[PDB]
């Protein structure tokens, strides 16, 4: 059953992903608590913030780089177990499993990015605190060329307006795609792929009535997405080869291995 195919993925989201978009959207607007979030804005605040773990400490850009390597890391840890919780999921081999989780993590990421997202900066700390665009782009290159570019994606990405539920079925069709590299099983995921698809616009016409070609732009999302974390790994490579004195997680070198 369809309706139902979905429903389980939706609970699967709430039960796995520490904050939702309905969270965010209230901290960012400040409807939500009567405590704003602590702002970042430079070096004094990011110091303040952090008294108020990591490798050892070599400079500002790169701590702000492993900061942003334990929330990718920790991000993938939900996204493992938010596909776990999908029957579909469950049922390919293990090393079908890996596969789709390496190659479809960042997509998911940057796309649940956009709900912790505005045009000047994201939280970060669970909410507790937001850091400002205009610092991640002082930053010394390649750290800032590697953030900016989000931004401006996740921006184009919260004007469609989508709630958890789209995000829910938006993220499974991202982890279930038939085209990463070395799939044994691809016609079950192709399969897989289809249904959530279909379940997806089946959702888009209900919760977005007057919203249209809604579903087309989605899947013109899903292959941005496709370009925005392929020019990511480039910049990614250029660290490994230029960076000496930065390392990197090993799960996420196994992911860029
Ligand atoms: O290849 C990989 O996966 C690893 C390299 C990723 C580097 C690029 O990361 C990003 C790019 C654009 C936008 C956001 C991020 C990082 N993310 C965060 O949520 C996040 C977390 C913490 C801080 C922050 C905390 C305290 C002090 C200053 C900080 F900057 C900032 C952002 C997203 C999960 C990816
Ligand atoms: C189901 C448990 C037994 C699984 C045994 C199959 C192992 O396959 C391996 O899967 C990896 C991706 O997942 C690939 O990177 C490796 O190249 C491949 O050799
Ligand atoms: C939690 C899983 C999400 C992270 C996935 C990382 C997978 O890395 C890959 O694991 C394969 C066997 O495990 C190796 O054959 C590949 O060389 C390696 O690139």
């Amino acid at each position: 059953d369809l309706k139902a195919f979905s429903k389980h993925i939706y609970n699967a989201y709430l039960k796995n992903f520490n904050m939702t978009k309905k969270k965010a959207r209230s901290i960012l607007t400040g409807k939500a608590s009567h405590t704003a979030p602590f702002v970042i804005h430079d070096i004094e605040t990011l110091w303040q913030a952090e008294k108020g773990g990591l490798p050892p400490y070599k400079e500002i850009s790169v701590h702000v780089f492993y900061r942003c390597q334990c929330t990718t890391v920790e991000t993938v840890r939900e996204l493992t177990e938010f596909a776990k919780s999908i029957p579909s999921f469950s049922s390919l081999f293990l090393n079908d499993q890996v596969t789709l989780l390496k190659y479809g993590v960042h997509e998911a990421i940057f796309a649940m990015l956009a709900s912790i997202v505005n045009k000047d900066g994201l939280l970060v700390a669970n909410g507790s605190g937001f850091v400002t665009r205009e610092f991640l782009r002082s930053l010394r290159k390649p750290f800032s060329d590697i953030i900016e570019p989000k931004f401006e994606f996740a921006v184009k990405f919260n004007a469609l307006e989508l709630d958890d539920s789209d995000l829910a079925l938006f993220i499974a069709a991202i982890i279930l795609c038939g085209d990463r590299p070395g799939l044994m099983n691809v016609p079950r995921v192709e399969a897989i792929q289809d249904t959530i698809l279909r379940a997806l616009e089946f959702h888009l016409q209900a919760n977005h009535p007057d919203a249209q070609y809604l579903f087309p732009k989605l899947l013109q999302k899903m292959a941005d997405l496709r370009q925005l974390v392929t020019e990511h790994a480039q910049m990614m490579q250029r660290i490994k080869k230029t960076e000496t004195e930065t390392s990197l997680h090993p799960l996420l070198q196994e992911i860029y291995k």
